[PDB]
């Protein structure tokens, strides 16, 4: 099985893999820049190894220089937990070739869920909603585009199957694929797009899945990410309010089939849109996400420890039956940030008190006297809170914020205090354009 796991990341999620690792008793090696000599985890780590200078582009995406520290100490598997190259197939590709183990799905099933088109025909292929759309790639006969466009109706959305353009009438349409088109080949060497029917107040709903390769494949239920500025989620929840066990059921099964039809491999989320009572499909990420501890909360599952015993060859440790949503779980992203205008806040944090008591978990590489550095994201801790229902788990985070002190650097905590009492956001239901709103 896996004797020693090279954790290609930092900050918290690096700290969340290197925790679960020590549990399972897995020697850990941190590749670390320059600049992350100082984080928790590396601190805590078996083995260290600096891969290059704080740009992450010389760091945290050097794809030989991880390889090499894999080789060198004889390292059994590399996790790269989010962003950076978790989702990066030539990475994964490089990584199976050199004979270590990728923790995340195989190289052909990043690529092929990477590619948007081609996720989208799969999830169709295993009876899995999807929006209304071109069905495919959209051709420059713009005749044969008006006609698909006007049968979905307007508003419609044109995206890029490896940077989108809402088209709200026909007299826009023609330009505005070109466009997308040319933007794509400059950009993303691929000048592939595909068109969606708009949806105008959707919420941002998303289903947890793991599979192994003993061909088992289940769904823990679903995450509201609705919650979000500009691209960037700030609050998450589940189980997502509205969503029954009824539902929950069917387009979790469907997801989990899925899994199974395409020898999925690991932890994964299928996102959708939600409007109007009605699931569809938009995209899949093929890795752990930042708000899966908001998942742990309500089925007691370990989605890290799964990752490893996945990655191992061994079956996921328990039973879609044995898995049973109990109460709620909020989780309010912490980042180094101006709450108003979003500018990073990085610096000495002088006085670190965490939070605590029932109910309460605090996932943050940070402590006392840790300098937030300028060359990564602003995210600094993840404050998760449960409760019996969701009136509990939002006055638990309250009392949590409010007991939260962060000295040297300005945080994002005054918006989350506001989001919280909210009268809309406590009624729940606020779809993914509230906060861009309320911030009016
Ligand atoms: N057909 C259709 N209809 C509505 C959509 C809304 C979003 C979206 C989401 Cl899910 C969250 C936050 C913002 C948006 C968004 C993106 C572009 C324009 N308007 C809203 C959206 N997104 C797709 C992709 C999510 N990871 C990012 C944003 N896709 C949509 N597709």
């Amino acid at each position: 099985m896996l004797e020693k796991v090279v954790i290609a990341n930092r900050g918290e999620i690096a700290l969340r893999i290197l925790r679960a690792c020590k549990e399972l008793g897995i020697k850990t090696v941190a590749v670390h820049s320059t600049a992350d000599r100082d984080l928790k985890h590396v601190l805590l780590a078996d083995e260290t190894i600096c891969i290059g200078p704080a740009p992450s582009a010389k760091s945290y995406l050097n794809i030989p220089a991880i390889i090499a520290a894999a080789e060198v100490t004889g390292a059994d598997a590399i996790h790269p937990g989010y962003g950076f190259l978790s989702e990066n197939a030539d990475f994964a590709e490089q990584v199976e070739r050199s004979g270590f183990t990728f923790i995340g799905p195989t190289a052909d099933v990043i690529r092929l869920m990477g590619d948007k088109v081609s996720a989208i025909k799969a999830m169709k292929k295993a009876g899995v909603p999807c929006v209304p759309g071109s069905d495919g790639p959209v051709s420059n006969d713009i005749a044969k585009n008006k006609e698909i466009a006007k049968r979905i109706g307007y508003p419609i959305i044109i995206k890029a199957s490896g940077g989108m353009r809402v088209v709200r009438s026909e007299d826009a349409l023609e330009e505005s694929i070109a466009m997308t088109k040319a933007e794509a080949k400059a950009a993303f060497n691929n000048d592939m797009v595909y068109m969606e029917k708009y949806l105008e107040n959707p919420r941002h709903v998303e289903i947890q899945v793991l599979a192994d390769t003993h061909g088992n494949a289940v769904y823990l239920a679903e995450r509201d990410c609705s919650m979000q500025r500009r691209h960037q989620k700030v609050v998450e929840e589940a189980p997502a309010p509205g969503i029954t066990e009824e539902v929950r059921r069917d387009i979790g099964s469907r997801c989990a089939n899925a899994c199974v039809e395409i020898g999925y491999r690991g932890a994964g989320t299928f996102e959708f849109l939600y409007e109007n009572g009605e699931f569809y499909f938009i995209e899949m990420n093929t890795r752990i996400q930042v708000e899966h501890p908001v998942t742990e909360m309500i089925t007691g599952v370990d989605l890290v420890k799964e990752q490893l015993r996945i990655a191992a060859g061994l079956p996921i440790s328990f039973k879609q039956e044995d898995i049973k949503v109990k109460g709620h779980a909020m989780e309010c992203r912490i980042n180094a940030e101006d709450p108003k205008t979003f500018l990073p806040s990085p610096g000495k944090v002088n006085h670190l008190h965490s939070p605590g008591g029932l109910g309460v978990r605090w996932d943050s590489h940070v402590y006392g006297g840790y300098t937030v550095p300028p060359h990564y994201d602003s995210m600094i801790a993840k404050l998760i809170t449960y409760g019996d229902t969701r009136e509990v788990a939002i006055r638990r985070m309250q009392n949590a914020l409010s007991e939260t002190i962060i000295d040297g650097i300005k945080t994002n905590i005054p918006l989350h205090e506001l989001i919280l009492e909210d009268e809309n956001f406590q009624k729940g239901g606020t779809n993914i354009h509230y906060l861009e709103k309320k911030l009016g």
